[PDB]
């Protein structure tokens, strides 16, 4: 696998979104993974609909949280997902109104990364594209990240509370990292992004609930 990889440089990565006061990180994370595979396979980068997942993935809890695997399964089962254009984001939950004629991607299901395996997650990013990951984002050190390879030994790998997207990995001044796209807008972290420690014993549970769509 390559030593660094950034899928923004390949245009696999839509602009940073803002989920608002709604706990739909999992739906942003899911559409991020799907956006990546769509670009990979069509050359088309378009915004897909988290609202479609927030509204229609009954297995998930809408604005109260959800799993990305359940997102990828809904899209498979449903036989498509809408563009952001076709099913725009409200930032609050609503009735499922899946527009079939606005379907902008499909899914043959998903693969999970073996729990805790950062090397496997790295290969998944190298091989497939952007990967849906979950982390503990409850520390103040996280919430007020500016710059660097983020690392806090207070981070609990067993307390996952937030879904994000590893859009690549590399190493800056010898510190190995994950390039993580957040869904709290561009005014959080580093232009809506954080670099999180890589190969520092599964820091913040970065590899505990990692998954990618089959496309
Ligand atoms: C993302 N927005 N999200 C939901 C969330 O943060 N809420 C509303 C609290 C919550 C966290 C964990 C479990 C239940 C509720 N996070 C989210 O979906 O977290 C994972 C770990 C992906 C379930």
């Amino acid at each position: 696998a390559p030593d660094s990889v950034d899928y923004r440089k390949k245009g696999y990565v839509t602009p940073v979104k803002n989920q608002g006061q709604c706990g739909s990180c999992w739906a942003f994370s899911s559409v991020g993974a799907l956006e990546g595979q769509l670009k990979k396979k069509t050359g088309k980068l378009l915004n897909l609909s988290p609202q479609n997942l927030v509204d229609c993935v009954s297995e998930n809890d809408g604005c109260g949280g959800g799993y990305m695997t359940n997102a990828f399964q809904y899209v498979q089962k449903n036989r498509g997902i809408d563009s952001e254009d076709a099913y725009p984001y409200v930032g609050q939950e609503e009735s499922c109104m899946y527009n079939p004629t606005g379907k902008a991607a499909k899914c043959r299901g998903y693969r999970e990364i073996p729990e805790g395996n950062e090397k496997a997650l790295k290969r998944a990013v190298a091989r497939v594209g952007p990967v849906s990951v979950a982390i503990d984002a409850s520390l103040t050190s996280f919430q007020f990240y500016s710059k660097g390879v983020y690392y806090d030994e207070s981070c609990n790998s067993d307390n996952l509370n937030h879904a994000v997207l590893a859009v690549g990995y590399g190493i800056q001044k010898g510190n190995k990292h994950w390039i993580i796209k957040n869904s709290w807008g561009e005014n959080w972290g580093n232009k809506g992004y954080i670099l999180m420690a890589r190969n520092k014993n599964n820091a913040c549970g970065i590899a505990n609930l990692a998954s990618f769509p089959k496309m």
